[PDB]
């Protein structure tokens, strides 16, 4: 408020060196956490955990190549070091080569005091600065991120309760995450609380910076005190070694990147190139029996042959595939996105699957008609309240519809791609 334009203006400055949005804001993430360090050493009195050497002070005194070698050293120190600390600077690396405007990050950030705002209010900055990066048509860090609307309404249905373990696999700024410990932490303790605390959350993200985001982000919103739920692995490579009762997740949407380990994981269903059916696969492994999942998922996931039916017909049998919402055009980064969530349970076979078509003749955009939740309130009634809208001759037209399980295995590819909306 006021102090986010400031974070904004050093951002087209930097982005004037070449110095890029995500870039930057890791860099402020690295010198935020060390700054507030300090501050709670005068504020509360106890003894820092940052190394003697590299505490803010020590930072704050050196101008030149100087000052560019000591933050370097500092960040190596620190990314050696375990729990939080170790977490928020994962593989931690420079980006800013030029003093001078390194300088002017740190002079920024040394100008105000973070202990003492509302902590509501460092969350809230945090989540801004996260989200206008994230929509930032050129920038492409809308790969890291979910439109907050979507996440809370799928938290809404899933309905975690206190007790239950939540896992998403694919984190990105960990917005799963923190939507269902809010969720969760207003409800009916103690061994309870303290398991939230302690044991609900999990959270992976195969990029560096982005679990240094995730992780921060949760600390800001005052999850975890000196342990993070985020780690950095990547998903596909290795089995589980925990069985979950909740995912959450909006998994990459594009390709595994080339030169990436081949993967090997024999508890698959089925070898594919398809990153998001190894994800979906990944995750429909993860669960215990009687879990339940919500997934944001491409159209192609829905139609694929080969691999994808395989998928689609194991889905069918071992689990309980009860909904899928499909997503309008509009709402994520790179808009096009043909997307959808699959809500399922592990253990019950599917015997009918409702659709929720939020797309055929719906209009948001990214500038105008913003998504909000209100908009995925109807939805969020139909999860609940497990009857038809659509009727054939009395509305042919309506949202919401249930087909048997019969009629899917029956169509070609045992195909999910449904649609029945004339846009006429
Ligand atoms: C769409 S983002 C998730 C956004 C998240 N829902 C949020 O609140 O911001 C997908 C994430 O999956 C990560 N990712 C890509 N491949 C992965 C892998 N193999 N294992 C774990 N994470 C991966 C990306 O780095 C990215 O942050």
């Amino acid at each position: 408020q006021s102090l986010t334009k400031k974070v904004w203006n050093l951002a087209t400055t930097l982005a004037g060196q070449g110095i890029g949005f995500t870039d930057y804001i890791t860099q402020l993430t690295y010198l935020l956490f060390l700054k507030m360090d300090a501050e709670n050493v005068e504020m509360f009195g106890e003894e820092s955990a940052i190394p003697t050497g590299y505490q803010w002070a020590d930072l704050i005194a050196f101008d030149g190549l100087d000052l560019v070698k000591q933050y370097e050293e500092t960040l190596k120190l620190l990314s050696e070091l375990d729990n939080l600390i170790g977490t928020i600077y994962t593989k931690a690396q420079n980006k800013i080569d030029k003093p001078v405007y390194l300088k002017k990050v740190i002079t920024m950030i040394d100008e105000e005091q973070w202990l003492i705002m509302d902590g509501d209010v460092k969350g809230a900055i945090y989540e801004s600065i996260l989200e206008k990066n994230g929509q930032d048509k050129k920038s492409g860090a809308g790969q890291y991120f979910t439109p907050r609307p979507l996440i809370q309404a799928m938290v809404d249905c899933i309905n975690p309760q206190m007790g239950e373990t939540v896992c998403d696999p694919a984190c990105g700024t960990g917005g799963f995450l923190l939507t269902a410990y809010d969720y969760m932490k207003g409800q009916s303790s103690k061994e309870k609380r303290d398991f939230l605390r302690d044991k609900a959350l999990h959270g992976v993200d195969n990029t560096p910076l982005v679990v240094t985001l995730a992780s921060m982000n949760l600390y800001l919103h005052g999850i975890g005190t000196d342990r993070s739920p985020i780690v950095c692995e990547d998903s596909l490579e290795k089995e589980p070694s925990t069985l979950v009762d909740v995912i959450l997740a909006n998994p990459p949407f594009g390709t595994r990147p080339a030169g990436s380990v081949d993967i090997n994981r024999p508890d698959f269903y089925v070898e594919t190139k398809n990153n998001q059916l190894n994800f979906l696969q990944h995750m429909m492994l993860m669960l215990k029996t009687g879990g339940r999942a919500a997934v944001v998922l491409p159209d192609n996931v829905l139609f694929e042959a080969g691999a994808g039916e395989t998928i689609r017909k194991r889905l069918l049998q071992d689990f309980n595939l009860h909904t899928i919402l499909r997503l309008p055009t509009g709402i994520f980064y790179a808009q096009g996105v043909k997307a959808n969530v699959l809500f399922f349970s592990k253990g019950q076979p599917t015997k009918e699957i409702w659709f929720y078509d939020y797309r055929t003749d719906i209009k948001h955009t990214l500038a105008t008609n913003k998504l909000e939740r209100h908009h995925l309130d109807d939805f969020v009634s139909c999860y609940n309240n497990r009857v038809e809208i659509y009727d054939a001759e009395n509305n042919p037209q309506g949202r919401w519809r249930k087909y048997p399980v019969d009629e899917i295995i029956a169509r070609d590819k045992t195909s999910l791609d449904i649609t029945w909306i004339k846009p006429g």
